[PDB]
């Protein structure tokens, strides 16, 4: 039973010499003595909290299912033998020296290293919607790199099933998805049903790759709109005609009228065909919004687009209204696969 910063992590006799990550729970670092590689351990204990339940289902759920490079995967699940005995869930994954959070803090990225993060992000995204699924919630720490820059998406505890036409709500209407990434129609309208939500968060991950800042720093719900409108500017008439939501269309009615702030004004050094992609993913209507696939298809990436060699899921893919111990089963079933039995 070995000990990691004063907690329990027993990964049994595959994974040794372990070493702390990060942190519900804990994340380690491990020697797999069956493949010899060190791999990536993360120890959740959700069995308390059914939303911690239904994050942890979901996200065994699409990745034992997704099988892409720039996806993370589940190479294992480590877990007591019986229903009883299970307290902790340990989930093996790939083990990723870095994340773009950690690189954008202190690291300048050339235009070379943007254009690559971005393909490799939205090559992964195009399988993720090719499966309908969302991420919901795309954002640097989401995207994990190695030493060679070779990115994988992470972390779909927030994902979905796209669901357009269930997409609709009111105003201000709470979400739980990180704040800075989260697109406008969300605090207007939207529920994050449709896949223009993901497509939203990479044009802010394009936008913090080229200044190393988050574009919408909002401090609070409605400041991450007045955020946007900052400097997308004021909804045209067309797109408002779009809000049929009384509330929603008439908070954006009672903002004073601001101007569009120029792409090559907030972003001088940036390559012209990075801002044209960029005004396309933040494009304020989810509608006008541009597509995974039209993006991978963008002259931004050309060097890189091969719609041969970007895979779709081979199949598309209730939890809610569901307690915590119904989903402790749940989740003892879903790793059944990985028992040496
Ligand atoms: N220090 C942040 C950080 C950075 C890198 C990594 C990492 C490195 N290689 N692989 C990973 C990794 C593997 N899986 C994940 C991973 O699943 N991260 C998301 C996540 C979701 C829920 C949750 C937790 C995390 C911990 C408790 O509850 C990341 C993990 C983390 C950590 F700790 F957040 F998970």
């Amino acid at each position: 039973p070995e000990m990691v910063r004063g907690q329990v992590f027993d990964v049994g006799p595959r994974y040794t010499n372990l070493s702390y990550i990060g942190e519900y729970g804990m994340v380690c670092s491990a020697y797999d003595n069956v493949n010899k590689v060190r791999v990536a351990i993360k120890k959740i204990s959700p069995f308390e909290h059914q939303t911690y339940c239904q994050r942890t289902l979901r996200e065994i759920k699409i990745l034992l299912r997704f099988r892409h490079e720039n996806i993370i995967g589940i190479n294992d699940i480590i877990r007591a033998p019986t229903i009883e005995q299970m307290k902790d869930v340990y989930i093996v994954q790939d083990l990723m020296e870095t994340d773009l959070y950690k690189l954008l803090k202190t690291q300048h990225l050339s235009n070379d290293h943007i254009c690559y993060f971005l393909y490799q992000i939205l090559r992964g995204l195009k399988y993720i919607h090719s499966a309908n699924v969302l991420h919901r919630d795309l954002k640097p720490s989401n995207l994990l790199l190695n030493t060679t820059c070779d990115l994988k998406i992470c972390d779909f505890g927030l994902a979905r099933v796209a669901d357009p036409d269930h997409d609709h709500t009111g105003f201000l209407t709470e979400y739980v998805a990180t704040r800075w990434y989260r697109a406008p129609e969300i605090m207007l309208n939207s529920k994050g049903y449709t896949k223009s939500i993901d497509i939203w968060s990479v044009g802010c991950i394009l936008a913090e790759m080229l200044s190393n800042r988050p574009i919408f720093p909002g401090k609070h719900y409605l400041d991450q709109l007045n955020h946007i409108l900052g400097i997308l500017g004021s909804p045209s008439q067309e797109d408002l005609n779009c809000i049929i939501n009384l509330k929603a269309r008439n908070y954006l009615l009672s903002l004073p009228h601001k101007n569009k702030v120029p792409w090559n004004r907030l972003f001088p050094n940036a390559d012209s065909k990075a801002l044209d992609l960029l005004d396309k993913m933040l494009t304020f209507n989810p509608h006008k919004r541009i597509e995974v696939e039209q993006a991978l298809a963008h002259p931004y990436l050309e060097q890189y687009y091969d719609p041969s060699d970007e895979p779709i899921a081979e199949a598309p893919f209730e939890l809610d209204d569901l307690p915590k111990e119904k989903l402790k089963e749940l989740i003892f079933e879903e790793t059944a696969r990985f028992q040496p039995g």
